[PDB]
């Protein structure tokens, strides 16, 4: 996924991301839909 699509789909580019708190990226991954 580009950085742009994924913050599409985030709202957060990857590095953002991963910055954040596992749990927090595996909910958002969950209510997303998208692992």
């Amino acid at each position: 996924l580009s950085d742009e699509d994924f913050k599409a789909v985030f709202g957060l580019t990857r590095s953002a991301f991963a910055n954040l708190p596992l749990w927090k990226q595996q909910n958002l991954k969950k209510e997303k839909g998208l692992f």
